[PDB]
């Protein structure tokens, strides 16, 4: 007396542990298993799964304390999957040095201290009561706390297993209870009726690959699957041609981009990768690709970002003249330039390369495609330019110009960008300063020199295309992952 949910994917996170299945593939599974002390409600006053407000969930309330320590005050009755009572300990052990963010903890949790703010032990009060706190003033603890790195693990159950064995048999707080799991194959979870928010819709979810968006497009007019995920707004000619089905749609909160190896002789200074950033037509790609549904920032510039979203920001650069000028100062002798990108990885990344080449080509710059596979990546001497993403996972500015791009990060320590002092300086003022005239300011700075340096280049913000049965009512929210709390209802 509840319909089964089967749901075609892309594919499977490389863990069910909800710090090291961090994926694509990842949260729309994780987010079942698991309910964090703060959840962000994306459907809350009318919207369309893009809202940013941040609804008190594991804990029924909270106060700060000061610019680095929150109380939290947890729900009481909450039982995990495996019938242990929720309690601030769990809480405690969720984002202390032995599980997240020690040096022995990132031996098995390798991102735990990249997806966390600058974390001090936290601190239990009473049974359902803990504090959880940092060694620096930070003021985005409660959107850390909201974002994928929130949900709350078993203190007792973890610990016995480790985070490696975890990610094979998980036990959590969500609506639906971990079953079974085929490695790059299914993952199912039954519906767990001892749950302490609404009663879950669905009796099982099972998360079939599909790895061809064809075979996908295909199982679901067959009746294989109820929703199908990761497709392209070219797909919606098929799937809405069929009355029975749908495709419903929604700009992601993730970034298309190209960056630079910054190691190379032709890449260390800034005028030829800005040249390259002035040559793209970035309104016709998204026209003749996405359809017009993709969009453009203006610069590092999300509405999600919330206090640090600046809507009056001037839109990045288009100046052929200028790229044009760049090459002849840079000294560019000619030699074909490598883009290394894979033929069936992100979107559209083929057919909106083939378009910038020509635009690179009016700027006087050869750039030529190198087709590489996961088991076929160069190394970094072989890399020139290479697309790449970036998931814009904190509801606010710091993910991922400071997140990827600041000091000691990635884009500076292992792709050699000669960042200016004065943005490395920002970046870290931006991580201890509060949402105000300051900080909004500071970041409109960091995006000027994000733009004038160009250590990478953001192309756009991607439109993902779901496609579903008229009656699985499931409406998709703005991130990388799927939310059935009160958007899932069978007819």
């Amino acid at each position: 007396d509840r319909r089964a949910l089967r749901i075609g994917v892309n594919g499977l996170p490389p863990s069910l542990e909800p710090i090291n299945g961090i994926s694509n593939t990842g949260p729309r599974i994780i987010n079942q298993i698991f309910d964090a002390l703060i959840r962000r409600d994306y459907f809350a006053d009318g919207a369309k799964g893009n809202n940013i407000k941040l609804v008190p969930a594991l804990a029924e309330s909270f106060e700060r304390i000061d610019d680095k320590s929150i109380r939290f005050k947890l729900r009481q009755g909450v039982k995990f999957h495996n019938g242990a009572e929720m309690t601030a300990e769990d809480v405690a052990f969720t984002f202390s040095s032995e599980r997240l963010w020690g040096d022995e903890a990132i031996k098995t949790v390798p991102n735990g201290r990249n997806f966390s703010p600058n974390w001090d032990e936290p601190v239990v009060e009473d049974k359902y009561t803990v504090v959880l706190r940092t060694k620096t003033p930070s003021y985005l603890i409660e959107k850390y706390l909201g974002s994928w790195l929130g949900p709350i693990v078993p203190k007792e159950y973890y610990k016995s297993l480790g985070a490696v064995a975890f990610g094979n048999k998980p036990i959590g707080t969500g609506p639906y209870k971990f079953r079974e799991l085929v490695a790059n194959d299914h993952v199912t979870l039954e519906a767990n009726d001892g749950y302490w928010g609404d009663k879950p819709t669905a009796s099982t979810i099972t998360y079939q690959v599909v790895a061809e968006p064809a075979t996908r497009v295909a199982g679901l007019i067959s009746g294989e699957y109820d929703i199908i995920t990761t497709l392209t707004p070219d797909d919606m000619a098929l799937v809405d041609g069929y009355s029975d089905l749908e495709t419903r749609g929604t700009l992601i909160e993730n970034l298309h981009m190209f960056t630079f190896n910054m190691n190379q002789p032709i890449f260390q200074n800034k005028t030829l990768r800005r040249a390259l950033a002035l040559a793209v037509n970035r309104p016709l790609i998204v026209e003749a690709l996405w359809k017009n549904k993709a969009s453009i920032p203006n610069g590092f510039n999300f509405p999600h970002y919330g206090a640090t979203y600046d809507p009056k920001r001037k839109p990045m650069e288009f100046n052929l003249k200028e790229a044009k000028r760049l090459v002849k100062e840079s000294g560019y002798d000619g030699t074909p330039i490598t883009y290394h990108t894979m033929g069936n990885y992100y979107a559209n990344a083929v057919p909106a390369l083939m378009m910038m080449i020509e635009m690179w080509k009016a700027a006087g710059i050869t750039v030529v495609p190198k087709i590489f596979a996961p088991g076929t990546t160069p190394k970094d001497s072989d890399i020139l330019i290479r697309n790449w993403s970036n998931g814009q996972w904190l509801t606010d500015g710091l993910t991922t110009m400071v997140s990827e791009f600041g000091p000691g990060r990635g884009v500076q320590k292992r792709w050699g960008w000669k960042a200016p002092a004065e943005f490395n300086n920002l970046c870290d003022q931006v991580a201890q300063l509060k949402d105000g005239e300051e900080r909004s300011a500071a970041f409109n700075r960091l995006r000027d020199i994000f733009e004038d340096e160009a250590p990478a280049v953001l192309m756009y913000q991607p439109y993902d295309v779901y496609a579903a049965r008229k009656d699985v009512q499931w409406s998709p929210v703005s991130f990388e992952t799927m939310e059935f709390r009160g958007n899932l209802n069978f007819k």
